[PDB]
């Protein structure tokens, strides 16, 4: 388990509220304020989920072998409703769980926090609180998505089981990625914020 | 990787044809013929898929820790069409590709206790040469309950703690004949039986 995690008294799941003004909080807040500087941050939590981390790291090691390079991970954003937050913290992102799915039936992740900050995604709750994850995503080798995909396309129609790792809206200048498998995304931080 | 697998000389995938009279072949044939005595096996292949095995074994270890001393794994059957076999061999069972079952206990991947169920033409569709295809699958059934057609994940054990889930669902908890799983890497395709009438 990562060095920057804090001790969990022999437990496997903890949400740790970050200390404002320390390097870790500052780094995550800056990623958010790059595009969401008009919002108000209530708190940032580090998600320490040993099981989800384990499964994700196995997939990363496999994708690093398959792709023969270690440039397969991106840090992306995911806005969701308050009622989904406990599920994501414990189980991560589930493609089987309203919004447009124009690039395929997977879990969507934004390059810019401002996109995930839309009320359609980070739905404000009874109190006006909005919720956005900072997510480690194994985007790997990607291609343009399209409606109705249930997996990424093959890299070559001649070898139909050798797949792209993810899809995007635009390969030259991506603003969203879609992944189609359990444990290709690790929810690393939860930002609680208002407009 | 299991020590009795063939050496794949650094390759990550291969299908190994088994020999009749070996215990490994005979136990699978016996498990199949217990309910499919009218069909005849062409061949049995051991599926050696390093990446699927790694991710499955991680999930098994997690479930064994979480459930504390449950037998979490069952050996079940899955009939499918020839067009799906390359994908399953490489990538396993994808709930997003699964058909609606004639009796639906949820939107997931279905596995049968009896080979006879998987042997129905509706699952193990005969190909253009009359070959039918059935996997023998290690499935992490864990702690289960009776499913419902509307499920896209197993239900919670307790409605006041919605994130603490059953591992799988079944048609009948007293006499299970099918199980449904809703997550990737909860089922390892271990053998492929090719068979005919
Ligand atoms: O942060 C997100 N959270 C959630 S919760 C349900 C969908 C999304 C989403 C979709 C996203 O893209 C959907 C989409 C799909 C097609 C065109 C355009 Br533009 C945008 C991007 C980010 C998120």
């Amino acid at each position: 388990l990562p060095e920057h995690w804090t001790d969990m008294n022999h437990q496997l799941f903890c949400m740790v509220q970050l200390e404002p003004g320390q390097s870790e909080y500052n780094t995550i807040k800056d990623k958010f304020t790059r595009t969401c500087s008009s919002y108000a941050i209530e708190k940032i939590e580090r998600i320490q989920n040993a099981f989800l981390w384990q499964s994700y790291q196995v997939k990363k090691r496999q994708m690093d072998i398959k792709n023969d390079h270690k440039n397969n991970e991106r840090l992306l954003f995911h806005g969701t409703d308050a009622d989904s937050v406990p599920y994501v913290n414990q189980h991560g992102f589930n493609r089987s769980c309203k919004n447009a799915v124009s690039y395929g039936k997977g879990t969507y992740f934004a390059v810019d926090a401002s996109y995930s900050a839309k009320d359609t995604y980070s739905k404000p709750d009874s109190n006006g609180r909005k919720h956005m994850y900072v997510v480690r995503v194994l985007t790997g080798v990607f291609t343009k998505g399209r409606a109705g995909l249930v997996t990424p396309p093959p890299k070559n129609p001649h070898n139909p089981t050798d797949l792209f790792d993810s899809v995007t809206n635009n390969t030259r200048s991506p603003k969203l990625f879609v992944v189609f498998f359990d444990n290709q995304a690790y929810p690393e931080y939860l930002i609680t914020f208002t407009a």
